[PDB]
Order: C-alpha cells, then sequence, then structure tokens
C-alpha cells in the first residue's frame, strides 16, 4: 500500500463573528475565494477548536495543539519558543523571556535601535550566562542559562531579573541612541518589560519520531517558527516572506511546492489575515485571505491531490468586532486521496457547522491527516 | 389605502451559461464574485425563467417582448423596425426596416470602423429610403431581418396604468422597449460595448425611479463575452453589473422598490450563441416571501421558491407585489 505527503496550510486567525458591513457574512465567507471552495466542494469540512469551546489560545498554545499535542500538558510558557523564532540554539534547562523595551521615569522603538540597544546590553553582567538578543521593533529576547526550573516567575531568577533590569538600565539609560532621544524629546528606552517565561515543551517525542517523517516548514513569524522548531521541523523563510502585509505569499507557496518533493509532511503558515483581524477591519481581512486563496491556487496546480493529502485552516479565531483572538472554533478542510467527501460546497464558518468531520480539537488534526496519508498504526491486536 | 410600490427589472443580457472546466465547473455567474446579488438572493426569492419555453432559444428581441409581458409569436413581425425604432426614427406601417452592417467585400473578406466613419458613411450613402448609422438601418417605405409594424394589443403604461421608463444603450432593446411604450433613456459612456459606463446607467436609474413607477434597466457586454466564448470576461462583466446593482442598492428602500435581476436568454460560452436553457431570475423588496436560496447562480436558481416559469410571468409577478394587479371576478 502507498503512502501520501501532507500538506497542512495554516492562516493566522483565520476564524471570525458575522460582519453587518459585509452583509452578516465573516471576511472568509464575503472574500472571493473560489480555491478553498473547489476544495470544500471534493473535500470534507469540520470545525475545530484549538483548545476547548469558547476557550482562546494565544499563538503557541494553538500550534503545538495544530500539531498534534495537547497544549495543557506541553506548555510550558512562550519565551523558549519566541527564542528558538530568532534562530538561537538553546538546550533544555535554559529559561527564555519576551522583552519590551519601554520608558522609565520618576517609545515605538525602530527594529534597528532594538538590534543596537540589544548588542550594548550583551557587551550587563550577572551571576549566570545570558543571551540578550534583539527581534523586532520595541521587542526583544532574553534568555537565562541552565534555569528552566525556576520557569514560573523561582524565587532565584526573579532576583537576576531584578539585577538585570536595573544593571540593563544603567546600559540603556546611556546608549547614545537614548541620548540623542531625550535631546528630540522623544521617550527614551530606558526600561525592560520582561514576560512570558518558557523552557522546553514538555512533549513525549518530536513530530518526526512521533510520526516517522521528515517535516517542513515555510514561516515567516518567529513564535511560530520557534514552536515548529521545538518539535522538529526544519523551517524555511523564503525571500520576501515578512509576516506581515507585505509578505511575499506567492514565494511561500513556490517553496512549499519546492519541499514536497523532498519531505513527508509541509506546513505553511500565512500570518497577515491575523493583523487585519487584531485592527478590525473586516475588508482587508477579506482582501488578504484572497491573497491566500491566490497562493493556495498556485500549490493545486503543481500538486496531485492523490498523491498529497491536503489541509486548510486556522490556528484560532480573531473576529474583527474582538480585535484579538476569541474561542469561537476555526473552520477546517481537508482533500486528497482517502477522503470521503461531504456535501459543502464552500469554505466558510457556515458550511463547516455543516462539514462531515464535525466539531473536533486541534490536536485531532494531524492524526485525522496521517491516517489519511496512510502513516497512522494500530492500537492493539 | 394600500400603498403601492415602484418596479426596477434589470436585465443582464445572455446571462445564463453552461459550467466550465476551467471555472471549476461552475457558471460564469456562479463563479463571479456578486456580493450585491448573492445578498438580494438570500433576502429575496429565486427561481428560472424560459423566455419562451423549455428548450427553445430565443433572439435577444423576442426574448425582451416576453419579458415585457408579450407573446413573441402574436406580436414579433421581424428585427428590422425595432432597429429603426432603437435609432429615433419615426416609422409608418407600411415601412420595412432593415439592419445593415458594414463590411468588406473583396467574396465578403470582413463583415471595425468608427461611429464617427459609419455616420459620415452613412451621409453619403443618403446624399446621392432612408440609411441611418448607429454603432446601421435601411427603412423602405450584410442587410437583413426585414421588419414591419410590431403587433402589440396594447402599450406597458396603459397596461399597467403606470409611467414606464428604460435605460438602454442597444439600439435593438430601444426599438422594442420604444415600441411597447417606454420613455428610452441613454446616458453618457453607455455604449453596450465593454467598454459602457454601468455606473452611469445605475445613476440615471435611480433619478429615473423619482419619476416613474417601473424602471427597466438594459446591460449588454455580459452577451458579447458569451458570444466570443470567454468564461473569465463574462464573470468580470458580471462583477461590473454586481458593483452598479450595489451603487441601486445604496440609494433606494427596497420597501418601496421591488426590484428583479435576470437575463433575456442564456448565451452559453461553449455555444457561442443562445441556447434554450432556462435563465436564473432573483426577485427581492416589499411583499416578497423569502425562501432559503443563499447566492444567485443558475443552480441556486433550481432550488428557488419561484420554481420554473415563463419570461411573460416576470411582469405579473413584479406588478401584483406592487400591488398594481387587478383581481379577475369577484
Ligand atoms: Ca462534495
Ligand atoms: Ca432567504
Ligand atoms: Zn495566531
Ligand atoms: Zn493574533
Ligand atoms: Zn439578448
Ligand atoms: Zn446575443
Amino acid at each position: 500500500v502507498l503512502k501520501r505527503k501532507g500538506l497542512l496550510i495554516i492562516l493566522d486567525g483565520l476564524g471570525d463573528r458575522p460582519i453587518k458591513e459585509l452583509n452578516g457574512l465573516t471576511p472568509l465567507e464575503y472574500a472571493n475565494t473560489p480555491n478553498m471552495d473547489k476544495l470544500a466542494e471534493i473535500g470534507i469540512l469540520g470545525q475545530q477548536d484549538p483548545i476547548k469551546p469558547g476557550q482562546p489560545a494565544g499563538s503557541d498554545t494553538a500550534h503545538l495543539s495544530i500539531f498534534g499535542y495537547d497544549p495543557y500538558e506541553t506548555y510550558r510558557g512562550r519565551g523558549f519558543f519566541e527564542a528558538l523564532g530568532v534562530g538561537l540554539d538553546l538546550s533544555k534547562d535554559d529559561l527564555a523571556f519576551r522583552v519590551n523595551f519601554a520608558t522609565l521615569e520618576n517609545a515605538r522603538a525602530i527594529q534597528e535601535e532594538v538590534d543596537i540597544g540589544v548588542d550594548f546590553i550583551f557587551k550587563t553582567g550577572h551571576r549566570a550566562v545570558l543571551v540578550l538578543k534583539g527581534m523586532s521593533r520595541g521587542y526583544k529576547v532574553g534568555d537565562n542559562d541552565p534555569h528552566e526550573a525556576g520557569k514560573p516567575p523561582s524565587k532565584k531568577v526573579a532576583e537576576i531579573l531584578e539585577e538585570f533590569v536595573k544593571k540593563a538600565q544603567e546600559v540603556l539609560e546611556k546608549h547614545p541612541i537614548n541620548e540623542r532621544r531625550r535631546k528630540e524629546g522623544k521617550p527614551i528606552a530606558n526600561y525592560l518589560l520582561i514576560r512570558g517565561a518558557g523552557t522546553y515543551p514538555n512533549i513525549p517525542m518530536k513530530f518526526t519520531e512521533q510520526w516517522k517523517v521528515k517535516a517542513a516548514g515555510v514561516i515567516a513569524v518567529a513564535l511560530v517558527k520557534g514552536v515548529a522548531r521545538a518539535v522538529g521541523f526544519d523551517v524555511y523563510t523564503p525571500e520576501g516572506a515578512t509576516g506581515e502585509y507585505n509578505t511575499n505569499e506567492m514565494a511561500k507557496a513556490k517553496k512549499a511546492v519546492e519541499l514536497l518533493k523532498d519531505y513527508d509532511f509541509v506546513f505553511l503558515h500565512f500570518k497577515p489575515t491575523d493583523a487585519a483581524g487584531h485592527d478590525n477591519k473586516p475588508k482587508l481581512k477579506a482582501e488578504l485571505i484572497e491573497r491566500a486563496d491566490r497562493m493556495i491556487g498556485y500549490i493545486l496546480d503543481h500538486v496531485d491531490l492523490e498523491e498529497v493529502v491536503i489541509a486548510i485552516t486556522g490556528d484560532h479565531s480573531t473576529p474583527c468586532e474582538v480585535m484579538n483572538h476569541s474561542g469561537d472554533p476555526v473552520p477546517l478542510l481537508i482533500a486528497g486521496g482517502g477522503v470521503r467527501t461531504d456535501d459543502t460546497k464552500r469554505f466558510g464558518e457556515r458550511e463547516a457547522m455543516k462539514g462531515g468531520l464535525g466539531r473536533i480539537r486541534g490536536h485531532d488534526i494531524v492524526p485525522i491527516m496521517m491516517d489519511l496519508m496512510n502513516r497512522s498504526e494500530k492500537f492493539g491486536a
């Protein structure tokens, strides 16, 4: 018997709620998406709860779920994923944090200003060794060495962190950029807001070994590249992919198709749809879902569905009326060899409510894909 | 007493089609992004209509005689007359009108000259009958369609005791409409070609509803794309119609205006000509018993609450929704 490849596509924050300006439709329904409708037509639809009914999931916990893990048991914080995201190589005993440059006195800093402000801090010195690297805008990443055990900020690390903020401030309050900054009347980046303490996730085994496959992912956003790396994926970020409105989606598709030739399972992430939701811009979000449809249309023109099982959904809902992640289930579609196609015709939340897959959990998606790919092993007998 | 309403009938020439492979098995209308018509389908009611009868292809003129509530076979007396009426001429019972085409002879090698060049050529032909440049026509007291005075019972306006106006560009449809009692207009930009100005048609249409009780709006281009077998283009044209229709919805109160949308016949790309396939029809507004359809398309029309009707049942249904129908008996 022949096994098949897998293609899991995530349209970040896809799910939404009825929008009045869209005649009561959601951005996904309103948006012209002939390719996803074609796939929903020959495929099967369903609704998935990343975590559980009515429970909003952060981007990191939602993706652990999408990759096939139980977020409530594997999740050990965000920091570590962010650190792996910026390309660092950490040990399972390290503790990482997401850092925001702030202003303390008794700024929307530039991406290059944080890289410099970060450099000087690396070159700050306390009891334990640490890595401090900037990521994007006023953000940054802090890594405390073999301190995973104190991941719930414990007493020891908060004193280190507290010495680190005091010490960091000294370094910070002195950089020329800040120096130019107070002169230019701009709020200085002299304080450090540290949060999202995280260690390596408590997962039994990696994705690759669990399912015995080679797995690659086309991803731009740091946090998602981190989760993917933590579970064992070979992450790629093609030229042009920024995870923002100006991203090259056709470049992501081009790469996804390439990777299918050397990997068994490929994961593709598209982030911009989620930003439009956070900013309450229904039309824009719908416009972005349309760019994704064309991206998908490209992939479909270069792959055989009898050889590739395709799944498309969102890691979670991000309603424009909520301007943040919601607990609303997310539309899901699966098409390809092995699928028992239901009678749904288009891809949308109301249609998914009638799909043959029913209402499942986000961590059900990979197992069902793996089974359609004939890569599942029985339990018992 | 009881409030009467106005009616607005929109005809997208050749709207109907057949499933197209490159369009994933969908028709151009189903494939096209039409939020405004889908919205109207959702709040309205759908059905399919046979211009003349099941499996019977109808020309643009006979189909419109049907759509205006008449009987094709009893009223139709040739294409020429309507063509002549569409150019502003005033013909008499004993005249014989014709459709003329400026073509190249060498054997007829080519049957695209500029409008101004045709009138200039029309002027000199007439200088040394009535030959007139349209976008030509020959009236006798690449020519064809010998038509004579049309035999219609009575005018649309008298029949329904209403003031009717139409926003048309194509000569042929302007003729049929004038012939039935319509005050026909044609704003600047409206050309009946792919380059026409759908917005001018919609703008004029809204304005016309202020002084008229029934307004008819015709859109030609969709049909042209069907003839040349251009699926993607037909869809784009249909999308332009949806925008046009959107403007109108942003300026009229559906509770006072009964709106109907359909084609006068099917012009399937794979046929490059008129077919006898029933055309999708939608009706929305005051008095309508909304069914459970959610989009405007041939397949959804198959599930509409109006069922499969004739082209000549449309006006009667609109008029009854406008409370302008009259009981027979009692
Ligand atoms: Ca199906
Ligand atoms: Ca309805
Ligand atoms: Zn997300
Ligand atoms: Zn988000
Ligand atoms: Zn026609
Ligand atoms: Zn035609």
